[PDB]
C-alpha cells in the first residue's frame, strides 16, 4: 500500500536544531538523499539535497503542500490560520493574505512605506542609546513587530508603550517555550504546555478587540489594513456559508503573522549585525556601496537595491549562511504519492532539510564560510541561485517573503547609513557560534554601539 524509503531501525545533554541537521547529513552519506525515520510508530520522510527538495516541493508542488501535524495539535486550534491549517481552509487563507500583503485590498499606503517609517523609527531609537555599548535585542524587536502591527491594524507604538510591551512579551514567550532544545522528545514540560495556550488567548483576545473597533467603521471603498481586507472578505462570502472567512480564522491568522513575522525577521537582523562586526572590510564596502548609490540625506528605498550589487549579496549571504531555519517547519502529503522508487502515503511527514541546500559545497564552495562572494559572479555582478531556500520552497514558501527581504535590506542599509558599527570585543575574538535551539539558529549575546556615522 505504501513503501516508504529506507533508513535507520526505529528512534533515531541539550540539542539543537544544528545538531539535528548535523545527523540529518550524515544519514544522508548512509541511506542517500531520501530517507525514513521513526520516532515510535511514528515515520518522517527526510528529503536531502537540492534534487530532491526541487523534484518534491516544486515538481510535485500540490502534493508535498501539507503541513506536519508537530509535536502536539494545540486544542488552542492554532489550525484556524495559515502556519498550521491544511486543506481547503490553508488554500483560501494563504492566497488571500498574499495578496493583501502585496498590496492588494488593503487601501493605498504601500508596505514599503510602512517598512520606510519604521526604518526611520528605528534609526531615531538606535540615537538613544548615545553610541553607549547596546544588546540591540530588543529594538531588531521592535521594528519587525511594529510592521506587523501597522499592517494589521493600522497602529504602530512607541518602544515604550505597554500595550506593545505587552504583545512582544507574549510573542517572545512562546516563541521561546516552541524553540527549546531537545534530549526522542522535545524539552519542555515544567509548567509550560499552559502558557502556549494562554499567552495566545491573550494574544487573539487583543486583536478581537482591534477587530470589533474595525467593524464599528468597516467601508467597503475604504479598507486600510489587514483586518478591514478580511472583513470586506467575509463581506463577500456571505451567502455562500460555510467560508473559510471567519473571525476565529481572522484571529488565527493574525496571530499567525505576528509570530512568524516577528522573531524570524528580528534574529535575522541580530545575526546580521553580528556577522557585520565580525567583518569589518565586508561592512566598509557595504558602507562604501550606501554611499554612492543613497548618499546620506534620504531613506533607503527598494529600488536602490538593484543599484547595490555588494549589499544585495550581504544580505543574501547573511540568510545563506546562518541557515535561520535548517528544516523549515515540517511538511505532510496532501494524498498519495509515488515519488522515485517509493510510495508515500497520504499524511506521511516530510522533513525538508533547507541546511543541505543552502549550504550545497559545489553551488557554495567553502559553504560553512561567511563570504559575499557566494553570491556574486566572477566580475562581481549579483549572482542569484535557485540554491536560494531561506523562505523553502514550492507552495508552503513563507508568505512574508517580500516583506521580510524589504526589512532585512530597508533596515540594514537604513542601520548602516546613519552609524558605524563599533564592536567592544577586538572582531578576532568575537565568537559567532550559535546558540543551541529547537527550531532555529540563533545567535550569541554581543554588544556594539552606535556611533552616528563619520569620515
Ligand atoms: C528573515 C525572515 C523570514 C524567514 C527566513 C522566513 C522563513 C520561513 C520559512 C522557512 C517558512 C516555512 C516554509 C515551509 O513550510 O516550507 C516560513 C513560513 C511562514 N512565514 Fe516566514 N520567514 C521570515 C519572515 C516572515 C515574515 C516577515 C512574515 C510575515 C508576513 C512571515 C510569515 C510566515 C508565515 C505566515 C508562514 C507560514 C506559511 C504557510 O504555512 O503556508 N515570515 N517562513
Ligand atoms: C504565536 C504563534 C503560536 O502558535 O504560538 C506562532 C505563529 C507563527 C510561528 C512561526 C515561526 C517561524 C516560522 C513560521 C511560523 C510560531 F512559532 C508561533
Amino acid at each position: 500500500r505504501g513503501k516508504l524509503p529506507p533508513g535507520p531501525t526505529p528512534l533515531p545533554l541539550q540539542i539543537g536544531i544544528k545538531d539535528i541537521s548535523k545527523s540529518l547529513t550524515n544519514l544522508s552519506k548512509v541511506y542517500g538523499p531520501v530517507f525514513t525515520l521513526y520516532f515510535g510508530l511514528k515515520p518522517i520522510v527526510v528529503l536531502h539535497g537540492y534534487e530532491a527538495v526541487k523534484e518534491a516541493l516544486i515538481d510535485l508542488g500540490e502534493e508535498f503542500s501539507g503541513r506536519g501535524i508537530f509535536p502536539l495539535a494545540e486544542r488552542a486550534n492554532r489550525g484556524f490560520g495559515i502556519v498550521f491549517s491544511n486543506g481547503k481552509k490553508w488554500k483560501e487563507i494563504r492566497r488571500f493574505s498574499l495578496m493583501t500583503l502585496r498590496n492588494f485590498g488593503m487601501g493605498k499606503r504601500s508596505i514599503e512605506d510602512r517598512v520606510q517609517e519604521e526604518a526611520r523609527c528605528l534609526v531615531e531609537e538606535l540615537r538613544k542609546t548615545k553610541a553607549s555599548p547596546c544588546d540591540p535585542t530588543f529594538i531588531l524587536g521592535c521594528a519587525p513587530c511594529n510592521v506587523i502591527c501597522s499592517i494589521i491594524f493600522h497602529k504602530r507604538f512607541d518602544y515604550k508603550d505597554q500595550q506593545f510591551l505587552n504583545l512582544m512579551e507574549k510573542l517572545n514567550e512562546n516563541i521561546k517555550i516552541l524553540s527549546s532544545p531537545w534530549i526522542p522528545i522535545i524539552d519542555y514540560f515544567p509548567g509550560t504546555h499552559n502558557k502556549l495556550l494562554k499567552n495566545v488567548a491573550f494574544m487573539k483576545s487583543y486583536i478581537l478587540e482591534k477587530v470589533k473597533e474595525h467593524q464599528e467603521s468597516m467601508d467597503m471603498n475604504n479598507p486600510q489594513d489587514f483586518i478591514d481586507c478580511f472583513l470586506m472578505k467575509m463581506e463577500k462570502e456571505k451567502h455562500n456559508q460555510p467560508s473559510e472567512f471567519t473571525i476565529e480564522s481572522l484571529e488565527n491568522t493574525a496571530v499567525d503573522l505576528f509570530g512568524a513575522g516577528t522573531e524570524t525577521t528580528s534574529t535575522t537582523l541580530r545575526y546580521a549585525l553580528l556577522l557585520l562586526l565580525k567583518h569589518p572590510e565586508v561592512t566598509a564596502k557595504v558602507q562604501e556601496e550606501i554611499e554612492r548609490v543613497i548618499g546620506r540625506n534620504r531613506s533607503p528605498c527598494m529600488q536602490d537595491r538593484s543599484h547595490m550589487p555588494y549589499t544585495d549579496a550581504v544580505v543574501h549571504e547573511v540568510q545563506r549562511y546562518i541557515d535561520l531555519l535548517p528544516t523549515s517547519l515540517p511538511h505532510a502529503v496532501t494524498c498519495d504519492i509515488k515519488f522515485r522508487n517509493y510510495l508515500i502515503p497520504k499524511g506521511t511527514t516530510i522533513l525538508i532539510s533547507l541546511t543541505s541546500v543552502l549550504h550545497d559545497n559545489k553551488e557554495f564552495p567553502n559553504p560553512e564560510m561567511f563570504d559575499p562572494h557566494h553570491f556574486l559572479d566572477e566580475g562581481g555582478n549579483f549572482k542569484k541561485s535557485k540554491y536560494f531556500m531561506p523562505f523553502s520552497a514550492g507552495k508552503r514558501i513563507c508568505v512574508g517573503e517580500a516583506l521580510a527581504g524589504m526589512e532585512l535590506f530597508l533596515f540594514l542599509t537604513s542601520i548602516l547609513q546613519n552609524f558605524n558599527l563599533k564592536s567592544l570585543v577586538d572582531p578576532k575574538n568575537l565568537d559567532t557560534t550559535p546558540v543551541v535551539n529547537g527550531f532555529a539558529s540563533v545567535p550569541p549575546f554581543y554588544q556594539l554601539c552606535f556611533i552616528p556615522i563619520h569620515h
